[PDB]
C-alpha cells in the first residue's frame, strides 16, 4: 500500500512506491489579454460629469449554460440591468425604479466560439447585440447613470453582481466558467491565474489536486447506483467517482483507474473489494465511456460498451451488495475526482484523477457549479485540448 493521495503508486515487483506522472500532456497555453470569469471578478466606477448613456462592448466565449456576465447601474432598489445566461441563452434582467422585468431570445451562446456582445442604453430603449446583430430591444423609461452631487455615476461589475442573487428579478446560479477579451466601456492586470485557456474543449478539467462533492440520495430493488463517465485521462491512476461514509471512515463504492492487476485498468469496488476489472487504453489520449450500474443482486462495469469480468463469486457478490445496501441506508457524500483523508486500506485507489471528465449520476448530469464544494482549480465547463505533436 502506497499513498495515492500523496502522488505515489506501487511499482515493479511491489518493492517500492513510485511517483504518478502524466502519460498524456494537455496544452498549457494561456491567452494573456483575456479574463477568466471563474472562481465580481472586477468592479468599475465611472464618475461622469454631464449626462450620459451606457455603452459597452466585449468578446465572450463559453460552453457554460448558466451564469452572470455583468451588472450595470446603481443601488439594488434603484435602476439597473444584468446580462446573464440561462439554458445557454442570453438573458437580460432589468429593474427600473424597483419594477423588475426579464427577457431572453433565441441566441444560443454557449457554443464555445468567440463572439462580440454589445449593450447600449438609448433614450428610447435598451439594445443588446450579438456580432452586430440586434437580438433584444426593450422599451425603458429611466437612466442607468445616477446624479450624485454635481456628477453622474454608474457602477459596473463583471462576472457577478454587487448584491445577492436572491434579489434579482429571477434567481440564478451566478458561477460562470467563461472568458472575456477586447473590453470597451464607453482591466489588464497581469495575473496568470486570471487568464483563460487559449483553446477550450467540452468537459470539466481536473488538474489532479482536488475534488468536488455532493449530497445525493440513492434510495429507491430498494436502491440504485448508475454512473456514466466520459473521460480523457492524463495519468493511469486516480479516483473518478466514489461514495464516502464519514462516521465509518469507509468508502462504500468507488470507480477508478489503476495500472496493476501490471495492466491499464478501470476498477469497480465496494470498500476494499474489487467487484470487477476492465482493460482500457488510458494513455492513448482518446475519450472513453465508463459505465457502472448496481442494484439488488446486480453489479456491472463496462468500458466503451464492453463488460468487464467479475472478480468475485456469485455468493460473495450478494454479500458485498448487502453491505452496500446498509451503507446507502444512511446519508453518504458523493465525490468526483478524488477522496478526503481516508484509511489507505479503505479502497483500491485514493489518488486524485488528472484529466477531462463528465459525470452523469442516476441519469442526471452533474454540474460542478452546483456542488456543495468544488476545489478552486477545477474548471467546471471547459477542458484544455491534448497537446499536438510537432510533426
Ligand atoms: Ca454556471
Amino acid at each position: 500500500h502506497c499513498d495515492g493521495r500523496g502522488g505515489l503508486k506501487l511499482s515493479q515487483d511491489m518493492d517500492t512506491c513510485e511517483d504518478i506522472l502524466p502519460c498524456v500532456p494537455f496544452s498549457v497555453a494561456k491567452s494573456v489579454k483575456s479574463l477568466y470569469l471563474g472562481r465580481p471578478v472586477i468592479r468599475l466606477r465611472f464618475k461622469r460629469l454631464q449626462p450620459t448613456r451606457l455603452v459597452a462592448e466585449f468578446d465572450f466565449r463559453t460552453f457554460d449554460p448558466e451564469g452572470i456576465l455583468l451588472f450595470a447601474g446603481g443601488h439594488q432598489d434603484s435602476t439597473w440591468i444584468v446580462l446573464a445566461l440561462r439554458a445557454g441563452r442570453l438573458e437580460l434582467q432589468l429593474r427600473y425604479n424597483g419594477v423588475g422585468r426579464v427577457t431572453s431570445s433565441g441566441p444560443v451562446i454557449n457554443h464555445g466560439m468567440w463572439q462580440t456582445i454589445s449593450v447600449e442604453e438609448l433614450a428610447r430603449n435598451l439594445v443588446i447585440k450579438v456580432n452586430r446583430d440586434a437580438v433584444m430591444k426593450i422599451a425603458v423609461a429611466g437612466d442607468l447613470f445616477q446624479p450624485e452631487r454635481g456628477l453622474y455615476h454608474l457602477n459596473l461589475t463583471v462576472g457577478g453582481i454587487p448584491f445577492h442573487e436572491k434579489d434579482l428579478v429571477q434567481p440564478i446560479n451566478p458561477r460562470l466558467d467563461g472568458c472575456m477579451r477586447s473590453w470597451n466601456w464607453l482591466t489588464v492586470k497581469v495575473n496568470t491565474r486570471m487568464q483563460c485557456f487559449s483553446v477550450t474543449e467540452r468537459g470539466s478539467f481536473y488538474p489532479g489536486s482536488g475534488f468536488a462533492f455532493y449530497s445525493l440520495d440513492y434510495m429507491r430493488s430498494t436502491w440504485e447506483v448508475e454512473v456514466v463517465a466520459h473521460i480523457r485521462p492524463a495519468a493511469d491512476t486516480g479516483v473518478l467517482f466514489a461514495l464516502w461514509a464519514p462516521d465509518l471512515r469507509a468508502v462504500p463504492l468507488s470507480v477508478a483507474l489503476v495500472d496493476y492487476h501490471k495492466k491499464q485498468l478501470v476498477v469497480l469496488a465496494v470498500e476494499h473489494t474489487a467487484l470487477a476489472l476492465m482493460e482500457i487504453k488510458v494513455c492513448d489520449g482518446q475519450e472513453h465511456v465508463v459505465t457502472v450500474s448496481l442494484r439488488d443482486g446486480e453489479a456491472t462495469l463496462e468500458v466503451d460498451g464492453t463488460r468487464g469480468q467479475s472478480e468475485v463469486s456469485a455468493a460473495q457478490l450478494q454479500e458485498r451488495l448487502a453491505v452496500l445496501e446498509r451503507h446507502l441506508r444512511s446519508p453518504v457524500l458523493t465525490f468526483a475526482g478524488g477522496l478526503p483523508d481516508v484509511p489507505v486500506t479503505s479502497a483500491p485507489v485514493t489518488a486524485f484523477y488528472r484529466g477531462c471528465m463528465t459525470l452523469e449520476v442516476n441519469r442526471r448530469l452533474l454540474d460542478l457549479d452546483e456542488a456543495a464544494y468544488k476545489h478552486s482549480d477545477i474548471t467546471a465547463h471547459s477542458c484544455p485540448p491534448v497537446e499536438p505533436a510537432a510533426a
